[PDB]
Formats: structure tokens, C-alpha cells, sequence
């Protein structure tokens, strides 16, 4: 904008552009996102000011929204590093368990919030958590397909998409983001992705070969999704001890309850929370090289 200095550009998606900014008069510093279009829709900035009041020490905060000259301005608080970045600087160590299962559960306190409050991220990746030195870390950049839909040069990653949404589901349910946060815990823990897809298909296989192809048994009416083939492969669910290793059994066993194919039987993020998995949960500071 112009009550801002660009001091450097720290994202890049395919609705718009981030930057690094200082506010001209407050000097405070903080993330600005930049959107396209011909008068930008109500019902967005509509869901969007709605996001202004969703408040949680867990939420990065969404501190303004500019609408003007056919451009759409979000202002948030600034994060120094995001969990991306985190994990490649870790991938030779690991990051200590003790710091996963903090961030994990401050993960589940964010995504209880908005849930509580009806408001479902939709798109959760490494990229998106934030952190900083206080041992912190906060959801960013919420889908808000409520808002706007579902999403040059910025290919889409598929890997933290829930099957629900592969196979054409209309509706999505707060269990699409506890996928994704399984999906994420679970790369935490092994310093790899998880269901790297680099296809929609490819993804929905990854997930088929390592979970087992869904069926009625264990997805009823999965059978009668928009993009459900009864052609798709028939893989056997793989032992799971091999999934996440070497992950303990508490991890293990709330990994597998956020990874549950039927969405209604997939684990909310209040019910995570008293989870045995986090009886001993801490607040660690992460080392953080900035
Ligand atoms: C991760 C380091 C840069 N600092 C940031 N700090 C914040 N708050 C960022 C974002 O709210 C964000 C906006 C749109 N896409 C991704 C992230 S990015």
C-alpha cells in the first residue's frame, strides 16, 4: 500500500502476493497479503470481517482489511518463521518430541477455537503454522473458500488434502483440518511427508496404498461420492507401525484417530486435547535461527 514499505516479499499464492511490511505511522511491522476482479464480491469481505473477531492465541491475527481500487489488503500480525522452514533447518536432528507434541497441541487448541465458532481452515501445510521464539505457533492464512472458494506460477499443494475432498465432497466438515494437522504431526515426527501427491489421483492413491482403498466398511456411503470409481485399486491397509516410527503408542493412536477415513468418525480437536498423548505435554522454545 502506501501507509506501508514493502521491506521484502515472504510469499507468494495464487490469490495473492505477501509481503514483509512497516506501517509508515504506527511502525509496527506486519504481513501483508495483496489480492486482485472488477469490485471484489460482498460475501467475501463479508466472511472476511468476520474473521477480524476470530481472536485466539493459537490464530495469527488478522488485524485489518483494506478494500480499495480493486485491490483487497489483509493485514496481520508478522511470525518470524513458519513450521515449513522449521522442519527443513530440523530434518538432520528432528525436532525434540516434546516441542512436536506442544505444537501439535496448540494446533488443536487453535482449530477447537474456530471450530467452536463454525470457521474451518480448509487449507492447512507446514507453510501456514507460524512460530516464534516464545514457543508459539498459529494458523495463518485461512482458506476462506467460505469466503472466496478454492484455489500465476503457484502450483497447489495436495499433500494435507482430506479424501472427503478428493472424491468430490460437496460440503466440507471441521474434519477436513484434523486431516490435515494428522498429515502434518505425522511429518513432524518422521521428517518426511507423509502422502507427497503430486496429482489429485496420485494423491488420493498415496493415501489409499499407506490407509488401505476405503470401502463401506470402514467410509459408509463412500461408495456414492462425486469421484468414488469402483475401478480405483483395492490396497490393503498397511501395518501402521510403519507409518510413523518411531513415534510412541499415544502418538501412534491419535495419529490413526486424526487419519480415520469417515470424517465422522475422525477425531475432533477438543476430543484430541484430552487425548493420553498429551497428559505429559510442555511448553518447549524451539531454537530458532532468524
Ligand atoms: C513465515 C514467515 C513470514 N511471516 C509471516 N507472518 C505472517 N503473519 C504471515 C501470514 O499471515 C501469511 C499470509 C498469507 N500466506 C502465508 C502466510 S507470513
Amino acid at each position: 500500500m502506501e501507509n506501508f514499505q514493502k521491506v521484502e516479499k515472504i510469499g507468494e499464492g495464487t490469490y495473492g502476493v505477501v509481503y514483509k511490511a512497516r506501517n509508515k505511522l504506527t511502525g509496527e511491522v506486519v504481513a501483508l497479503k495483496k489480492i486482485r476482479t472488477e469490485g471484489v464480491p460482498s460475501t467475501a469481505i463479508r466472511e472476511i470481517s468476520l474473521l477480524k473477531e476470530l481472536n485466539h492465541p493459537n490464530i495469527v491475527k488478522l488485524l485489518d482489511v483494506i478494500h480499495t481500487e480493486n485491490k483487497l489488503y489483509l493485514v496481520f500480525e508478522f511470525l518470524h518463521q513458519d513450521l515449513k522452514k522449521f522442519m527443513d533447518a530440523s530434518a538432520l536432528t528432528g525436532i525434540p518430541l516434546p516441542l512436536i507434541k506442544s505444537y501439535l497441541f496448540q494446533l488443536l487448541q487453535g482449530l477447537a477455537f474456530c471450530h467452536s465458532h463454525r470457521v474451518l481452515h480448509r487449507d492447512l501445510k507446514p507453510q501456514n503454522l507460524l512460530i516464534n521464539t516464545e514457543g508459539a505457533i498459529k494458523l495463518a492464512d485461512f482458506g476462506l473458500a467460505r469466503a472466496f472458494g478454492v484455489p500465476t506460477h503457484e502450483v497447489v499443494t495436495l499433500w494435507y488434502r482430506a479424501p472427503e475432498i478428493l472424491l468430490g465432497c460437496k460440503y466440507y466438515s471441521t474434519a477436513v483440518d484434523i486431516w490435515s494437522l494428522g498429515c502434518i504431526f505425522a511429518e513432524m515426527v518422521t521428517r518426511r511427508a507423509l502422502f507427497p501427491g503430486d496429482s489429485e489421483i496420485d494423491q488420493l492413491f498415496r493415501i489409499f496404498r499407506t490407509l488401505g482403498t476405503p470401502d463401506e466398511v470402514v467410509w459408509p456411503g463412500v461408495t456414492s461420492m462425486p469421484d468414488y470409481k469402483p475401478s480405483f485399486p483395492k490396497w490393503a491397509r498397511q501395518d501402521f507401525s510403519k507409518v510413523v516410527p518411531p513415534l510412541d503408542e499415544d502418538g501412534r493412536s491419535l495419529l490413526s484417530q486424526m487419519l480415520h477415513y469417515d470424517p465422522n468418525k475422525r477425531i475432533s480437536a477438543k476430543a484430541a486435547l484430552a487425548h493420553p498423548f498429551f497428559q505429559d505435554v510442555t511448553k518447549p522454545v524451539p531454537h530458532l535461527r532468524l
